[PDB]
């Protein structure tokens, strides 16, 4: 049974929702029982998303293996319901760096190294390597950038070569384009699509399937015209209309027949997908039994893409619509009005002093006014800082990240004793939950894994005291590779309806099919608070 | 002093308002005192617009010389304020037919005839010939179609050759493209523009000026990015935002600096344009002293492009906003409600029986209820028919176009005596107005020219009787080339506030700077009726 | 059983021998028993080759139906061994003229007519119409021009559309390109091929087969590289090396596997071609039993393409190599040296006085010195003129074409009595051969058809006298459609080893498989003369 490859390119304009299309096709294939994996090719020169801002210009996703990748990997994980790794985000920097380092070591045996075939071999090899490791039966590869630009050329060439390498029936090429619709003229402009496919053909790729992005679905007559001038059969031209909920996409594509078309094109026996989860999730999103509002007091108010997705997953499970009120951390200054008509307060992650003191106030206000509180990473550090100051009377308490000279570094770098150097804790780390805690009630397990991306920890030296003040350490980590043994992973308050914080980013693991308990509980408590 | 040529191409999509851009640049140049002319190249194979439907799929304009052309010629005439001719609408059919007929006659002297240079020579020759006849100092040529399609290729090549033929400083190339704007992302997508210009460059043309069509104006920073990747200097990239009134375009383009950029590029001494007319016309359109509503009882409710423009011109002169209520002729069946809140009824032109009887009812209703009435071409024939039936008691009266067997053909083909064969009366025909009539009051002249396009006339044999019944022949034509001597050109009613009809299409000559009197009076009477 | 279409395009440069490739594939298919036909698309604007010079810039072929076409039709007829017609030479002029005339007649029903789909529909319709009339099972269509130029675009689009129209397995696309070979570097440059195919793909066509034109055959390794970067399978990339004899082409292509590849691609059951004729003809050309030299006293010394082919066909049948000595008619002035080592003199066709008197001398010299003489069309008129002057003593005798005022118009326009106006006799005309003549000995029939293209005939009024002088009219035509009844078609001399002339162009019908008797005899007589 040969491995199947489905490549996805985009044309006309850079933004078409190609990430969600890839994810949606991934879901339709997994809904058929196939073992699938998606690879996001990002033509940029950055080796990885590690040197970029973690939130500001859009969230940087973190995989179980600790890789910092493009946010699309998160989409992919959510729609396919599986962990991806560093190998699922391929960049120009990675490819050129390996090939270049390889020829400096003389491993190319004195020959002249070139984009073709050397850079292109590296690209294909990485695509196959990761698909092998994940035992994929079908692999969906999304080419970032836009057909017609310079950066994606090496990648378009690389994937073009797969048809010959893999043999007939094992590769399929899909191209997504923009079809402008004039509300007045009431007409769909297909020329951009025509020119884009012609350009793609010029580099050597003939799409087998086309998806036309437009405000509304593209009429059959129009789709036929496009089919005939592109060399794509009529039944292989589909629409990608704009929709209210992202979860609707897999459904509308399957209904039009994308799934069937794909199976056939790959010469696979027809399998009836089970889309029961998506259908119900979309039903819940369109008809919530109730709706509650919570506030996100962040300093970056797609910076919290995974966070917002996590809230949505929890909402669905609670059969409730979760409305988000964005509260600018720094502005925190009438809290009564800022959190008016708010049944929950969430303090997300971030770096830098900006907004810290503002978040501190939100936490205090949420602790005193018995308002559900969820703190993620920095959110926990904030809570620890606010508790340290106003409950343990540790005046000036803070994190050395914000005040390197505070007299009470309740949050500081990795303790020298627990170190092995100046690197963050990234990826999955085991978390031992304490029985009888709120954390325990939510998970229902005593041992779990959550993903991390931070360089500051709760200072051990202060734990004993804070606990005496009434702070509960509902979770700790046994460490990993002899590092961070004993570090605090979660904190909560006993005399509060819902006050929880975690050092990790549990949003990163949240899947619409399997919500993150910390968020499930947060939403549940919110609803409770709303009475 | 060399003749200057400004070529205008379009890219990305077929609809960008390139016709109005051409017209607007034409206006800015005439506002500088230059003798200008515009040529519309229509890549279609039709020799002319003569075999197309006159109204249904958009109006077919008629020039003073009787040529049936694309509607853009009308725009051109209105913005430049000058009559154009058959030579101002160049088509593929015209070009290939002349070259082909020429080689069949052996006039190419036994050589192999080809698209290049023979078809391209014909195109350039026609462009120069018409510009010469019109003594143009600056000629604006608009290339129909979209860069990247097959049909316009011979024309793009033809105009590319002008740079070398005319010598430096005498040719300028402008390209209009679509820049999609995402209301959400709040971003302008410039890739389509980039790809389009790259394609244009590929055929051999480097634009000197670019105009970016988009919902809103394109920011300076964005325009600079486009300038740098297209080879067009920053100061030569302009915006074409969507606007309320067409007359605003010349103004916004001049303000941004298109006029100045053009003069400079053509090496002409700066001239301060006088845009006083446009500024006031736009002021009137934005702030009408009053507004009246009139109904258009037509069978095609851009079929009446020139008609609606004519109403707008009249409105401006009357400093009033004219609201049009579309009344489907055929549906005419409660007239009281159909013309409710209507201070004027206009019955436009058309061919075919469809809606005739419905129009007849509108006329009768407008004659009895003393409601201002304006009938254009068919509009007059309708009025004559309704008057014949209900005032002269000529039962069954009609036009032989609708009832070839009516016992009273008050409207029929060109009288055999007045003929010279089965062709329509097209283009300007002299009209002798009768002193003391409503027609006379409106024009203020006794002799004028109006454009025609019809094959039916008021049957002479019935004039005497109809006049006795009370119908007034306020105009007749002395004929032309010994044809149609004596034919009725206009009719009106003495005992009515405003009841007028003309055989010609006076909308075709209406200019915003010089409104058509028949419409000026119609609007004036409407206002009167509204009290 | 579906009709199969094989399209042939050319890239990089205009001259690649694509005409002979088309012809050669045609031969391989007919050698398999298929009914085939070839259509030559000539992108030029000339409706037909009728207004071009008949010889000067290359011969203009004439088909049985009297059509004047591109010389490729001749190749086609020779390799396929079948008569083609006007419909086998499609031009831009024909296509645009029909569509244009059609819309002027309003036959497009008021719609806007465009290159696509109207011009393209006309092209496809003409291709199918002619294939139907000829009951073709396989049709080979050659696209003139070069991929990448403007003129052939409408045709490339037209043929691209056939794949969808005809359904899978019924269309095949072949592209011929130039692969430069550096004699020094000893390398084949494949980039031109790469860029050309990329351009072809850009217009929407993916070649299934490629033929690389180069000085020498392209190595397998190189062919594989081209296959991989063009999307064409390795076994479908072939070579077209330069060769000594044109007849070698079908053979080398079949040997490489073009025939097999084509049958398979069209989903046809393998048929073993019988290439026995070509193999022997090539054997004869490489190893002639003998060789003789004849002189061609023409005024255009590919003007005589069909003539030279006819000589080659005759040579093969006589198992002798025929060497041609070009003798410039006008220069005729030492005949002894001009015809030194010449065993035969041929005077071909032409128009105009230039060289007439020179040809006259060659004829006289050939008649007196008992040297084999073959006169084609003008060649016969010359002989009649020379005989009239020097044997019948008709001083000043001539053709009115050269001397409108000669006192003895032994050759003049179509006799007024035999006319029906000022048109030439074109295409096949029946020729009644007289028993016992040299003409009869050669053909072996009394009635045959030969193709014509001339406007001058032997003046009847002079026949009687010339016959008395000793001239023999070995053939006459019963006329056609009541025209030219009785006209002289051939003349010969009784007291001469070989002196023959014909009014028609028997070269046009000569096929390598079936030589034209007049030439067979001419060569035979030449050999005889050489002793
Ligand atoms: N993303 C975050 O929440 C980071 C919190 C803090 N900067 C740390 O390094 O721990
Ligand atoms: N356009 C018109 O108004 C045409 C009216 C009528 N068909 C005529 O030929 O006179
Ligand atoms: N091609 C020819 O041989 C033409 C001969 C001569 N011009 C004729 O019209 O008969």
């Amino acid at each position: 049974r040969p491995r199947k490859y489905v490549f996805i390119t985009g044309g006309v304009v850079s933004s078409l929702g190609k990430g969600i299309l890839t994810s949606s096709l991934g879901a339709l294939l997994r809904a058929r029982g196939y073992r699938v994996t998606a690879i996001k090719i990002d033509p940029y020169v950055n080796v990885d998303a590690g040197t970029m801002r973690p939130y500001e210009h859009g969230e940087v996703f973190v995989t179980a293996d600790g890789a910092e990748t493009d946010l699309d990997i998160g989409h992919y994980e959510r729609f396919l319901d599986m962990d991806l790794s560093r190998g699922n985000n391929l960049t120009t920097g990675q490819v050129y760096l390996s090939v270049i380092q390889k020829e400096r070591r003389g491993e190319y045996l004195s020959q002249t190294v070139q984009v073709i075939p050397h850079i292109t071999d590296e690209i294909k090899e990485r695509i196959r390597k990761v698909a092998e490791e994940q035992k994929a039966e079908i692999v969906v590869v999304e080419v970032g950038g836009t057909v017609g630009d310079i950066e994606s050329l090496p990648f378009l060439e690389a994937i073009r070569q797969f048809r010959f390498d893999e043999g007939e029936g094992n590769t399929l090429y899909l191209h997504l384009t923009l079809v402008p619709y004039l509300e007045t003229s009431e007409e769909f402009k297909t020329k951009p699509t025509q020119h884009s496919v012609a350009t793609l053909r010029g580099v050597g790729i003939q799409p087998d399937i086309l998806v036309l992005r437009s405000a509304r679905p593209v009429p059959e007559e129009v789709r036929r015209k496009v089919a005939l001038f592109t060399n794509v059969r009529p039944g292989h031209v589909f629409s990608s209309p704009t929709v209210e909920h992202l979860y609707e996409v897999p459904l509308l594509l399957e209904e039009q027949g994308l799934g069937r078309a794909v199976e056939r094109a790959l010469g696979l026996e027809a399998v009836i997908p089970n889309l029961s989860f998506w259908q119900e999730a979309v039903r819940v999103l369109k008809h919530p039994e109730r709706t509650v509002k919570i506030a996100i007091a962040g300093k970056y108010v797609d910076a919290y893409l995974s966070l917002l997705e996590a809230l949505r997953h929890a909402g669905i499970k609670n059969r409730a619509r979760v409305e988000v009120k964005w509260v600018d951390a720094e502005s925190l200054a009438d809290l009564e009005e800022a959190f008016r008509d708010v049944s929950g307060i969430l303090v997300p992650g971030g770096f830098g002093v900006r907004g810290i003191e503002g978040k501190v106030r939100a936490a205090q206000y949420a602790r005193e006014r018995k308002i559900p509180y969820l703190g993620i990473c920095l959110g926990l550090q904030i809570a620890v800082i606010e508790f340290a100051r106003n409950v343990a009377g540790l005046k000036g308490a803070n994190s050395t990240e914000f005040d390197p000279h505070t007299p009470h570094p309740v949050i500081d770098l990795m303790p020298e004793q627990l170190e092995v150097g100046g690197t963050m804790r990234l990826g999955d780390w085991p978390m031992r939950i304490k029985p009888g805690t709120l954390l325990h009630r939510l998970y229902g397990k005593e041992e779990v894994l959550e993903r991390h991306r931070h360089r500051y920890e709760v200072n051990p030296l202060y734990v004993d005291g804070l606990e005496r003040a009434g702070l509960v350490v509902s979770a700790t980590t046994p460490g990993m590779r002899g590092r961070g043994a004993g570090l605090v992973e979660a904190i909560e308050l006993k005399d509060h309806p819902f006050f929880l914080g975690l050092q990790s980013h549990p949003e990163f693991k949240s899947r619409p099919m399997r919500p993150s308990p910390p968020f499930v509980g947060f939403v549940e408590a919110a609803l409770a608070y709303q009475e």
